[PDB]
């Protein structure tokens, strides 16, 4: 109704992300768009850049002025890449401001592991330290009371999900699993690459990143605190299509698919945003398009679980997971403005 | 140009998917020469009026189901029939004296257990027709069941790694993914424009009918495996990948090694060992199979292509008719 109305702004707007997290504000009853942050586009109004939200959005762009942008905001969404993101969440943290952070760089909290991985130096330790994991439907005990929230990355979040009750619960094992996951094109962000042009990628499937994606120890490094220590193998491939992940993942169970199910719907017992099927149906990537849902497949034969987990990559892997993370710091419901 | 070797040879269900591209094939072969092109559905038509693309290549007119009419023009016979009609028409062309390759999954399966079939002593007969592993027995057959599409992506890169005892046999897992080509020439809802278009999917799960054929196939090498093999449909026409997690004790060097000299005289198997990460569109409207290979500590993984519709399909059909005839197995391929 507008009654604890609170001003938003997004660094990084233009990006796909950018879009899709302003198509979620624009309609949210509580969050107003304050600034829309791009210095490439400045001047420009968003729906210039995007022309489907002309008369829903057509707030003008504005430069990089973080002094303007936090005397007017009370919260920042950052879709910076690595190391600007690290000054920006920063400098927005100590003004006071609720700060949701799309990048890589407060998700880890072993330091070394981060730099190792992303090849750039860490410079904000106690930051580190003070950040949450946005897993809204595991870590929302911690992001109620954070100022500070790292988004998880959008292929950890399908993986992740449905492991963490089931490893936590002992039912299956925590050696051997293998995500095998697919993921549409705007996983690689708005980019001129030779590689995501559309006569390279259309058509075509391919593996990519072998032994070396950067959300493998990501994966490991969260599902740790079931208690067990896990070693996932994690392999991505591109789908010739835009949007959509597809994971299917390989475990070895002692129980049977009834105790299996019971496990993971009484976990995920009141989050709207789950979708857990145990009766034969298969998710597919259409399902949960355009959507903030995921839906869990589980299938059971002997020893062998197979997991097929869908989300929306650029909504519950990253968008639409932000704006849960930003209700739940906001004292909001965390499905508010998304369903 | 005709050849001095000619023969004649006829597709009995032309007007799929696969009999397409087979008759592009066809057309081009230095030897073979299209005698007839059955389809009752599309008979008293040109095959360029079902297929636009080939018109003043090949325009010959589709007839109807007379097998007789067949034998007596053809010296050899490729069969693209659904289940049970194969098993009539293959026993039909053996009898008469044709070269018989058969698309369908009837006379795969030598255990006639796996089947629940008739012409249990022409399912003797059968030879398995994966032309880079089992020359020998298709060259001396007159009854070839040419493999499925995804076996052939599995069973290529694994067969010499088993057979040599390099990776384990056991926990092998297969995470494989098509193109909706792979449902052939369909009016079913589930294969729309609308319903297949950006979507992804896994489908048959613990339940596809070609995961026994990798299996059964594979206990050749000596070695009892239990591949477990999960399908996923592409948005994309055409084009087979396949990922595929094994346990070796040895080094990237061996694995290679065993690969290129298992396969070193065949034009059209592919192997990478560098780091190359083999995508469906280098092998799309081609007949190789690409291998690429990635190890870490005791962890192998294999990411094998194929075009679905030609290395899976009609073109190693033209193969196993190549061979059977006499030919090198890549006359009128590469
Ligand atoms: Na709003
Ligand atoms: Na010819």
């Amino acid at each position: 109704r507008g009654s604890h109305m609170m001003k938003v702004s997004v660094i990084g707007a233009t990006g796909y992300t950018g879009y899709e997290l302003v198509k979620i504000l624009a309609n949210h009853p509580e969050f107003e768009i304050a600034a829309l942050v791009s210095e490439t586009y400045a001047d420009k109004m968003f729906s210039d850049v995007y022309p489907r939200l002309r008369s829903i959005c057509d707030v003008v762009i504005t430069g990089r002025d973080y002094d303007a942008v936090a005397e007017i905001s009370d919260a920042v969404f950052l879709c910076l890449p690595h190391a600007a993101a690290q000054d920006a969440a920063a400098f927005f943290y100590e003004k006071g401001l609720k700060v949701v952070d799309f990048s890589a760089d407060f998700r880890l909290k072993d330091k070394k592991l981060y730099e190792a991985t992303y090849k750039v130096d860490h410079t904000y330790p106690d930051l580190l330290r003070k950040a949450v994991y946005g897993l809204p439907e595991i870590f929302e005990v911690d992001i109620k009371k954070a100022e500070l929230v790292a988004n998880p990355g959008c292929y950890p979040t399908s993986v992740i999900t449905p492991l963490y009750p089931l490893l936590k619960a002992g039912l299956i094992s925590p050696e051997g699993i293998i995500a095998d996951s697919k993921s549409g094109v705007t996983g690689a962000g708005r980019k001129a690459d030779i590689a995501y042009s559309f006569c390279e990628c259309n058509e075509d499937f391919r593996p990519y990143a072998i032994f070396s994606h950067r959300h493998n120890p990501e994966i490991n490094e969260v599902l740790k605190e079931t208690g067990k220590e896990t070693n996932v193998l994690f392999t991505p491939h591109l789908i010739p299509a835009s949007k959509g992940i597809e994971s299917t993942i390989y475990t070895k169970t002692t129980a049977g698919l009834a105790e299996i199910s019971a496990c993971l719907k009484d976990f995920y017992r009141e989050r709207r945003c789950v979708r857990i099927y145990d009766n034969g149906h298969i998710p597919s990537t259409a399902d949960v398009t355009d959507t903030n849902f995921i839906d869990i497949g589980l299938f059971v034969k002997g020893e062998r679980l197979i997991i097929v987990s869908c989300i929306d990559n650029l909504i519950k892997g990253s968008s639409g997971m932000a704006v849960q993370n930003m209700n739940l710091m906001c004292g909001f419901d965390d499905t508010l403005g998304i369903l």
